[PDB]
C-alpha cells in the first residue's frame, strides 16, 4: 500500500535541475555540482496520506543534439522538464526535449510537465509566465514556476508530477 514513483527530470544545462532535485531532497540549495553526471536520489513523502517511494532520476544537461531514445522505459512513471526563466535558449531546448520524447513514449499514459525554474531572479527573467502556461497547455501538460531557493514550490513540483500519474 506504501506506493512508488521514478521520476526523471529533465532539462538544458544549468536550468537547475540538481538544485531543485536537491532541495526537494535534502531541503537546502546549493551553488555548485558536476554538470554531465546522472545522479538519483531516494525520497520518501507522504502526499494527502498516501505513503510514497521516490526514485529521482536527476539527468545530465541535454540540448538539441542529444540522443533521445526510440523507446521508454516501463519502470520510469513520470517526467520533469525544466528550463530556466533567465534562459532563452533553455526555453527552445525544452521544446526540441519534449518533441523527442513524444518520439519516445508515444500514446503510453506516463505525464510529462513543464517547469520554469529560478523565479526568484526577477530582474533576469527573459520567460514570461505565460509563455511557460501556454506552451505547457499546447502540450495538455502540467505547468509551475519554481525556485531552488524556496523549498515548498520544489516540494510543489515533485507532488505535482506525482499527483498527474494518478489521474
Ligand atoms: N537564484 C537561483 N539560482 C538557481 C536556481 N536553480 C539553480 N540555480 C543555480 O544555477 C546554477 C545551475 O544549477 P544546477 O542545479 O546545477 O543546474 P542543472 O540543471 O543541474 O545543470 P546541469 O547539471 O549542468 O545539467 C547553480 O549555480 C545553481 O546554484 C534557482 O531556482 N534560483
Ligand atoms: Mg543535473
Amino acid at each position: 500500500q506504501s506506493k512508488s514513483r521514478k521520476i526523471a527530470i529533465l532539462g538544458y544545462r544549468s536550468v537547475g535541475k540538481s538544485s531543485l532535485t536537491i532541495q526537494f531532497v535534502e531541503g537546502q540549495f546549493v551553488d555548485s555540482y558536476d554538470p554531465t553526471i546522472e545522479n538519483t536520489f531516494t525520497k520518501l513523502i507522504t502526499v494527502n496520506g498516501q505513503e510514497y517511494h521516490l526514485q529521482l532520476v536527476d539527468t545530465a544537461a541535454q540540448d538539441e543534439y542529444s540522443i533521445f531514445p526510440q523507446t521508454y522505459s516501463i519502470d520510469i512513471n513520470g517526467y520533469i522538464l525544466v528550463y530556466s526563466v533567465t534562459s532563452i535558449k533553455s526555453f527552445e531546448v525544452i521544446k526540441v526535449i519534449h518533441g523527442k520524447l513524444l518520439d519516445m513514449v508515444g500514446k503510453v499514459q506516463i505525464p510529462i510537465m513543464l517547469v520554469g525554474n529560478k523565479k526568484d531572479l526577477h530582474m533576469e527573467r527573459v520567460i514570461s509566465y505565460e509563455e511557460g502556461k501556454a506552451l505547457a497547455e499546447s502540450w495538455n501538460a502540467a505547468f509551475l514556476e519554481s525556485s531552488a531557493k524556496e523549498n515548498q514550490t520544489a516540494v510543489d513540483v515533485f507532488k505535482r508530477i506525482i499527483l498527474e500519474a494518478e489521474k
